[PDB]
């Protein structure tokens, strides 16, 4: 069968990332069990006016790591490094045709119920093919996700250029994790874990950098109450 | 005692404020045991970076009442309506001089820890008298606050013109309200409330509206979850 | 957006109202907990010929209070007092247009009945604007409505010239009352409140003539039986 | 924000390393339930005279590993392989200015009280910035350490040139483990684990032998008494 020939840009793009910019991974586990309980109360006190996922709640987090740690939230460019204020997320959407990846705008400050209703827009118009060039040719970081398909533990991506990084979420999962009873025996808990992978660019970001990054993340999300902040 | 100036100019605005604007208030009860447990959280799970008050979550709910309301966010001009988008806040601060209204600007999708550390600092700049005219000349909504003093259970105020509505919240107090036990008895329960006193101007917001815009933030404070929306 | 030219009228009235007429607000609370249970009995005994509000009790006893008191029913002319004897009520509609007040006659000895059909009649009317100016160009007393939004406790309204007074109903709310039970020991009851507003003019009208008023709307209420007299 | 030129030439060698040597993962999941009541146990029974942590324990273990095998311990040079016989070993060290990597001579038979106070001696001298270049230029082996950040479930790095691994410690963890009481059924027990990741380059190490050394580095370590083998 030849080639498309809409595969080959994405070829080359994909080349030229990986042998523009070393990849290093980081990989940790979240705990959601408080996330899931907090979607569900707020879909319930509604009158159909609206509907969450787990990506938004993501979304946002990531917006306030990038606000708290801005060093992420950059470029590679002509000897020069392209420092932005606000947060360009790039999510990805898998259509019949391949890969796309839509723009939010403004992450942070925004509004949960807004984002909804865009990516819903972006994901719909990506599906029909009724986008323009502006709305997916930028973006300061991305994202991808797998939740639907309960099988994938954990997965790495590659870094859409001209940006720094991207996140990927694997899917939840059952895992024993310790907890203390009245008494002083200690008892079984089943929380619900998910599995979270970001790939670095090495040429901006270093480990420390990375680590503080995820570590702002994980907080913000076991603490799901800090997103007012 | 001879007059100091100063006072002749706040008179005068006030009395073209009564004199061209009517005013009707609108009075309601709401209820904050859930937002004080909520703000003692926050509090608690802190490193000293932060510390926060009711007036921060207040001008929160007023950003969010306005943005699904817009036409109280609104003036009156030469024949014709200014509306905005933004939400740009009065907040009364009392010193030995009088009274003044710095504001803190974009309040919708800003954070209340950014909330917060405005608020400080143009407290303490007008304490000291180093402010600039911009700072305290505009603003679409105001409020005045006299929480501190547990005397007051409600007061009115008077529209800073040419904004259209301004808000005024009395002290908390303790209020029986009845509760459900297990079995099909009543019984009391002992809940924090808060009396609010919205004073509106008649020509441009009408009483549907005023009540309109009033639900909506009783509504979110109720269910303190949604400031996230 | 330039002004549609109809506010400009209303602004003017409400102007003229407030600096030709000063204010003096009267705030009580009465209880209908027996004049709910009227209604539904009422209700249950038919056939579907009618359907009762509270608003219709209310205006009855609007008018067997300004009978007892004159003085209220009246208003303020070129060097003379107008003083009816029938009772026209004006009726406040919210229309998406804006403020709208239809006018009953002769409330006085016309029936619960009749009164529910012709406000049914004249909102519809309203809504649909079908109405002549002698329909909404009068009124001796007036009247505006928000019970249908259970947020708002109180709220203050504007007198509609020429006229002398104006009545406001807040929500029902739940309170704690006292009750002697059986034996000497007291007992906690819970009884359904409404706040109710009235403004007046005070050219015409003195504390305690409106004092009186009010002492004979909650005497009417309380015990519904005398709305026969 | 121009570029400081500094990190230009770590960008290039990491470009050299990336593009000249490829680069497998190998992952896998250590016990130190009994390495951490050693190191407890070594601290208490001391006058202060010295410290230690984990790090120490790892860096003989390695060089216990690379004695056993000493393929790992090699290079890559003009067509020809460069074997040493000591382990020279590369611990990284995050300043504000970036990444370091002094070295540990001759750790095989050197003493863990040594190796502790050169590594705390190189350290603060990076900090303050006092090396010769002979003291991060060279080293056969190499590692970098993120235990103090909790978040950090695992992670990989680069091969620093022209070395042909590297290693990566994760932070501890609480898992659960099955456990035979004195009946026959089966209990849980929660020992600490840390996960491990080695990349390594595949011109010179194949996946067995790569295998081959995380086992007996994972022996090591689950035995630690055989560290004075």
């Amino acid at each position: 069968v030849p080639i498309s020939g809409m595969r080959k840009t994405i070829a080359a793009r994909l080349k030229e990332s990986v042998t523009e910019n070393p990849h290093f991974f980081v990989s940790t586990n979240l705990s959601v069990s408080k996330l899931l309980k907090l979607r569900q109360a707020l879909n319930s006190s509604a009158d159909g006016r609206y509907k969450l996922s787990v990506n938004d709640f993501l979304i946002k987090a990531m917006g306030i790591a990038s606000k708290r740690v801005p060093t992420v939230n950059s470029s590679w460019r002509d000897g020069v490094i392209r420092q932005f204020e606000t947060v360009d997320v790039s999510v990805a959407v898998a259509t019949p045709n391949g890969l796309i990846t839509p723009i939010v705008k403004g992450v942070e400050g925004k509004g949960l119920e807004s984002i909804s209703a865009a990516v819903k827009e972006l994901a719909k118009k990506a599906r029909d093919g009724k986008l323009k060039p502006e709305e997916y040719q930028g973006g300061s970081i991305s994202i991808s996700n797998m939740g639907m398909n309960p099988a994938v533990q954990s997965f790495t991506a590659i870094i859409n250029p001209p940006q720094a990084a991207i996140l990927a979420v694997g899917a939840p999962q059952k895992v024993a994790v310790p907890v203390e009873n009245e008494d002083g025996t200690t008892g079984v808990s089943w929380d619900e874990q998910i599995i979270v992978t970001a790939s670095f660019d090495h040429k901006v970001v270093d480990g420390a950098v990375g680590a503080e990054w995820i570590r702002e993340l994980k907080k913000v999300i076991e603490n799901p109450l800090e997103l007012l902040l």
